């Protein structure tokens, strides 16, 4: 352990010296410019805040450093940024005057690959290796007039749904100390949560961009997987493609994510990566203002939705019918099976041998519960324990049976019943001529730690990454005393560990924020947040 | 497993000749009928319009769609008498001529479709004895969305057993045979579309494509066609005979007499119709000013690929376009993608054989091996030690014979994650080094002139061409610029080919006796660039056969 170690004390004075270096740039822009109201400036919502930038009003350097400052502070208390993007201060002298996003600040979590900058992902093996150039969405941000100013924290090797690792530690919600921020986009959720940065970008195969936006009281969206490129990024597996990754932003506004989304999908990112498809941000589907056939769902009959999220799900059902659109009851069928065979078996196919191969040598960080534990077990061994606890334990067994190494020809069953499975849903949507789908979203956040322990809470987001649906999260209450009190009497439907520690896990959550989920048919991102734009106006009509 | 034999293999083919006979009868005497009522149609002008001024005359009513569909089943009943590229007469398509919509953009052009683009109520067998007397519950989507714009698909063409094969032969409907010369293959996979357009049968088909399947029976039959990227069109009701393989993407495309043809039918395609059948497929238009643009282009070429040696008329085919192109104002650069061997030898052929073969044979259990196929099934029958032991003793003295043998032995999950990912870099390096040139499209030779019957299952190497871009997935088409001359054809005497290996051998005999036959040239565009690779592709019929345009 002492390469582990090493690694451990060189990010973390890394970290140290960047926060220091930020801490001096702000108090010298201060100083110079003590009649800036900075108040003003931050609880600006970003599209005022671009309007000001693009007219003159603001200078880019004051709305930078004011951010960075605010960033510094709320780093504080959270723990959120691993990495001050150093040559920021010479992009934002250099930044594209016409540019859609001139002179914003923008948060990157670590993954996403910069010039001159390790991402870890937490892991020793990737610490001293930086990166050699931006990566695609990162040059397009700049050359939209973005300022990429911060790498922000993830869980180790960022498979779960916490925020913590070796190298930079624990993460915290910006809320409540004891809670998680949710992940593996936890310090964009801690960052943007508080006031740090006006929009972030992150990435998503389980649910990476929903958790830490519902966790910490702000909107996200995981487009369809390809809809944006995924050039350059850094991952611990390449080549899985049964289970579709995908990148988007976070923010505090549903507008802020389709101004980024607008911003991204322009002729820079289509030919600096011709391998993603060129459809422009179609601004008629995203604006329209048609009625909506919603389908609904309060429960997916898996992880029993907390008291706040049922409240949530029927409140704005309500608020929907009541602005005159058509609420349908709507369940993808057979969603134990998408669970428990197609994702499990998708992320895992090799076992999580490509997985384990970077964790050599390494501390595994305790929010990862048992899964290392579990991958590292034999084939064989992983069959047993699945027989003998399926009687008792169904939902345990048929993960960890969907966790053992298969053939080639195994990964094409897989990836054709996969297929079959998206095809089926589609005709389902179809049958009951929806526009829309409407979904509980897993909350409130979860204490620290436990997320690792309950993997089945997984069910609300890791299924429309199987199906590579565009879904995203918009916030519409907050957990009250009587939601809270309402724990007491949570069972979950199976009673098992998993239900028993996110139990005890959403339990002590009042003020805080709960979510709701909004999901359209592939390549729809635009109708995705149409719809996500009516969930805001109307559960919280001041954001608009 | 136990021996079955070949009694139903032998009953499906019996049925399926029948059908194929009963076909053509009720084709025939439909045609007699309108004939008999229409004495004053001048039938051979008809067929000789191009598409476009077919379509126009259709909308504006000058030609009825009763007229032109009974003149083209008349003409594709003729023409498949001295090639058998029909399998099956789509028999309710009448009542689709009467429901055409008017307003539809292919209202009234009759389409000839691939066997594999399932047709409700009828076989797609593949020349598979285990899909024949399995009726197709429905339309394909690409089926569905034909009949929505007013075309009015017709047939179905015959396709070499499985697929897995740029000639066309199976055991059920037997061997399809080149319109220039009944000892020539007329390529494959899309085979029948290849004989049947090439001879007039059909103004427009739709073939698949990935290996080279649309590209080859275009080139050998001297029309055009088009591989898009494997998702700007719908696989949605596509019969297969391996499903779940995504290394090496499939993709549908259109193929026909001149490329404005082409461009028409991918225009038709990309509508709401398709985005709404299969919300899978990105909703992208296609971009009329892209496809019409007149501006000077960086054309990227290259003679040869250093791995199948091209024929002389396939090389001064190349050299032609190029000069063509150039003293029409474009540059040309020369340019070839680096580590072709490895696209082909461990991307490409590990890509469609991850399991070894293993689901493959699968279809195969009970049935014949058409010749056509070679030791294909021989081969991807062998267990994985003896595959690797004779790939180690081939090594040394054939290396292509050797690398290929090695990419189909089956491997884990874990082994094609490894290859999935290197597909992927693979793909960013070619488009850097397409960047880096600053290319705007890319010239390539095309494999030409057409093979002997039999020899194409026989010369494995010869799809290093095609393949290429469908393991890059890169939109590529192909079109006609020349014929073999007796100076290209006595040329052949000189072959040797880089490797002199079996498939060298073989594809020196099988590119000779081919005077008169057409030779084609490829087009070559980045990912999701349909209509600047057929912009490109307008640009080289125009310079290279006028008369077209
Ligand atoms: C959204 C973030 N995220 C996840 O939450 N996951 C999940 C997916 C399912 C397995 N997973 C996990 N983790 C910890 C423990 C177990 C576990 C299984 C088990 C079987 C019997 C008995 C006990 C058990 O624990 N499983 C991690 C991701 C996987 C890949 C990438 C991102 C991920
Ligand atoms: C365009 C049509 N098409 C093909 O041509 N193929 C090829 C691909 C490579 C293997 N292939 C083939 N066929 C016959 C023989 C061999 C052969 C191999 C060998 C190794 C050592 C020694 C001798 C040998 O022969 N290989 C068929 C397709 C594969 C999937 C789908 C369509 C295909």
């Amino acid at each position: 352990r002492q390469k582990a170690r090493g690694a451990a004390t060189r990010a973390r004075q890394k970290q140290r010296a960047s926060l220091e270096t930020m801490d001096k740039a702000v108090q010298r822009f201060r100083l110079q410019n003590p009649d800036l109201d900075s108040e003003a400036l931050l609880t600006l919502p970003l599209l005022q805040l671009v309007q000001k930038l693009q007219s003159g009003e603001l200078s880019p350097e004051a709305v930078f450093f004011t951010y960075l400052g605010k960033a510094w502070e709320v780093n504080k208390g959270t723990n959120c940024v691993t990495s001050y993007l150093t040559d920021c201060e010479t992009q934002l002298s250099q930044a594209p005057r016409q540019g859609l996003l001139y002179g914003v600040p923008v948060s990157l979590k670590e993954c996403f690959s910069y010039k001159g900058h390790d991402s870890t992902l937490g892991l020793s093996l990737n610490e001293g290796m930086p990166s050699e150039s931006d990566c695609v969405v990162v040059q397009v941000l700049k050359l939209q007039g973005a300022v990429p100013f911060v790498h922000t924290n993830v869980p180790q090797s960022m498979l779960s749904f916490d925020c913590s690792n070796p190298l930079f530690g624990q993460t915290m919600n910006p809320w409540k100390s004891s809670k998680s921020p949710g992940g593996s986009s936890g310090g964009e959720g801690a960052l943007i949560g508080s006031g740090g940065s006006p929009l972030g970008l992150g990435t998503d195969i389980g649910g990476s961009i929903r958790f830490p936006s519902a966790f910490c009281g702000i909107c996200g969206l995981k487009p369809t997987g390809n809809r944006l490129s995924k050039s350059g990024l850094k991952g611990c597996v390449y080549g899985q493609t049964a289970v579709q990754l995908s990148l988007g932003p976070m923010a505090r506004d549903v507008e802020s994510l389709a101004l980024c989304l607008k911003a991204l999908l322009c002729e820079h990112l289509f030919t600096l990566d011709p391998t993603v498809p060129p459809l422009p941000f179609r601004e008629e589907v995203y604006r329209s203002s048609r009625p909506l056939r919603v389908g609904y769902y309060e429960t997916d009959n898996y992880t029993m939705p907390s008291p706040a999220m049922r409240r949530a799900l029927i409140e704005t059902k309500q608020r929907l019918e009541a602005a005159g659109h058509t609420l349908i009851p709507f369940l993808p069928n057979n969603i134990p099976y998408a669970l428990e065979v197609l994702s499990a078996g998708g992320l895992f196919s090799d076992g999580g041998r490509s997985f384990l191969q970077n964790f050599k040598g390494d501390f595994v960080d305790p929010c990862l519960g048992d899964l290392i534990l579990i991958l590292r077990l034999p084939s064989w061994f992983k069959r047993l324990l699945s027989l003998l606890l399926k009687p008792l334990f169904p939902r345990l067994a048929a993960f960890l049976n969907s966790m053992r190494p298969r053939s080639a020809e195994k990964l094409w069953k897989l990836q054709h019943e996969i297929e079959m499975y998206r095809q089926s849903v589609i005709a389902q949507w179809k049958a009951m001529n929806l526009d829309v789908l409407l979904t509980p979203m897993l909350g409130p956040a979860l204490d620290l730690n436990t997320p690792g322990r309950a993997t089945g809470a997984i069910s609300y987001t890791v299924l429309y990454n199987c199906l590579d649906f565009p879904a995203g999260v918009v916030p519409v209450t907050t957990v009250t005393a009587e939601d809270d009190a309402q724990m007491e009497l949570y069972k979950g439907y199976f009673g098992d560990i998993w239900d028993i520690i996110l139990k005890k896990a959403m339990k002590n959550s009042v003020g805080l924020p709960v979510a709701v989920q909004c999901v359209a048919l592939p390549w729809q991102e635009e109708l995705c947040l149409r719809f996500m734009r009516e969930v805001e106006q109307l559960m919280t009509p001041q954001k608009q």
